[PDB]
């Protein structure tokens, strides 16, 4: 499972905190900064990029399909909580076909 | 790979066919049946595990990647055009989590 992990952070995590669309998701979604009212009713557990970075540096997750998970966390949030035709949206699935791509090359420990 | 669109067929196709929340996916979303004004018109490229079935028995990807892209497509186009907390969208999420673990089960080469 370190191994497994060892990629997600130093291959995954790097490469889609490069993608250009990246920067709306480095830092938890802010709903008092955005006025969005109803973000933190609806939407039960906000994920973004800093947040699996802190628990992959801090050895928070046991094995790799966790951190899967709150990668896949990340992009479902913004998709139930925007709709289809916004550009966050559009960034979000940019940042998800990059995220599928690495994880077809994960090293099968 | 031939390997791969292989396993997606007869291992991820199968198994999440058979999970009890896959019968809502299991054809296109017929909006005129569900009474869904809207559907053709913002969610711009269906998707459906009849669909995937059909292609892969028809020899339509060429990849790998490109059937993984319309399993991605139909998972999110149910988060888009639905709502945090429909009951459709929990039963999408279960699918979506067994399709994260049995792509991580794929050959590699
Ligand atoms: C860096 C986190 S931030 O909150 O400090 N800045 C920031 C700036 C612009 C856009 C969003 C943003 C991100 N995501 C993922 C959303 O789903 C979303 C939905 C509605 C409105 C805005 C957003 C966040
Ligand atoms: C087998 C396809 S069906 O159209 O013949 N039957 C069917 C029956 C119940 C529910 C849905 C259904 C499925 N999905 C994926 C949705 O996103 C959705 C969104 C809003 C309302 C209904 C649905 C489809």
């Amino acid at each position: 499972s370190t191994n497994q992990l060892q990629y997600l952070q130093k291959v995954v995590l790097k490469d889609l905190w490069k993608h250009s669309f990246s920067w709306p998701f480095q830092r938890p979604v802010d709903a008092v900064k955005l006025q969005l009212p109803d973000y933190y009713t609806i939407i039960k557990n906000p994920m973004d990029l800093n947040t699996i970075k802190k628990r992959l540096e801090n050895k928070y997750y046991a094995k790799a399909s966790e951190c899967i998970e709150d990668f896949n966390t990340m992009f479902s949030n913004c998709y139930l909580y925007n709709k289809p035709g916004d550009d966050i949206v559009l960034m979000a699935q940019a940042l998800e076909k990059l995220f599928m791509q690495k994880l077809s090359q994960m090293p099968q420990e």
